[PDB]
C-alpha cells in the first residue's frame, strides 16, 4: 500500500543523524517537526515520491524498482541511484547511506542509515 499521499507522524533518531551525515543548522530546524506530504503513485513499479515542504521548495523523485532514477534531495543535491524491493520494501544504494521504505501497519516507514545512525520516519497514510 504504498500508492497515497504520507504525512509526518513521527520520527527517530533524527538530530543524530543530522549531527552525522553534517547537517547545517540552518536546514535541520527548518526540515524539521514540519509536515511533509510524500505522495506516491502506482506506476507498474515506478513509484513516485514526491515531498512537499510547508512554506518552502518541494522535491519530486520517481523511480523504477530494478531501475536507475534520477533523484535530488531538499539541500539542493543532484544525483542519481539505483532502486529495488527486498520483499515488498524499497530499498536504495548509496555511499554510506542505506534508505529503506517499508509499511508497518498501514503506516510508511524510511530507514536510512548513514555512518552508523539509523533514521527512521513514520508517516501516515491520508488522501
Ligand atoms: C527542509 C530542508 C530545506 C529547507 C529549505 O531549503 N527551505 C527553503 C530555503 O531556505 O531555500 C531540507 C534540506 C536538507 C533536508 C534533509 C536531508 O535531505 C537529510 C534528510 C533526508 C530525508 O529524506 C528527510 C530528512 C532529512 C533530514 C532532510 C530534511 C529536510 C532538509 C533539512
Ligand atoms: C540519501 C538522500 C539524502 C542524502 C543527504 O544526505 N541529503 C542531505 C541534503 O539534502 O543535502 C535521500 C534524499 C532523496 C532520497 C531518495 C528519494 O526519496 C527517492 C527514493 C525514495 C524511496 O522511498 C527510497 C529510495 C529513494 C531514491 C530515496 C533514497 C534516499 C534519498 C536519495
Amino acid at each position: 500500500a504504498f500508492t497515497g499521499k504520507y504525512e509526518f507522524e513521527s520520527d527517530e533518531n533524527y538530530d543524530d543523524f543530522v549531527k552525522k551525515i553534517g547537517l547545517p543548522a540552518d536546514k535541520i530546524e527548518m526540515g524539521r517537526n514540519c509536515k511533509i506530504v510524500t505522495e506516491v503513485v502506482q506506476n507498474g513499479n515506478d513509484f513516485t515520491w514526491t515531498q512537499h515542504f510547508p512554506g518552502g521548495r518541494t522535491t519530486t523523485n520517481s523511480f523504477t524498482i530494478d531501475k536507475e532514477a534520477d533523484m535530488e534531495t531538499m539541500g539542493g543535491r543532484k544525483f542519481k541511484a539505483t532502486v529495488k524491493m527486498e520483499g515488498g520494501k524499497i530499498v536504495a544504494d548509496f555511499p554510506n547511506y542505506h534508505h529503506t521504505a517499508e509499511i508497518s501497519g498501514g503506516k510508511l516507514v524510511e530507514i536510512s542509515t548513514s555512518s552508523g545512525v539509523v533514521y527512521k520516519r513514520t508517516s501516515k497514510k491520508i488522501a
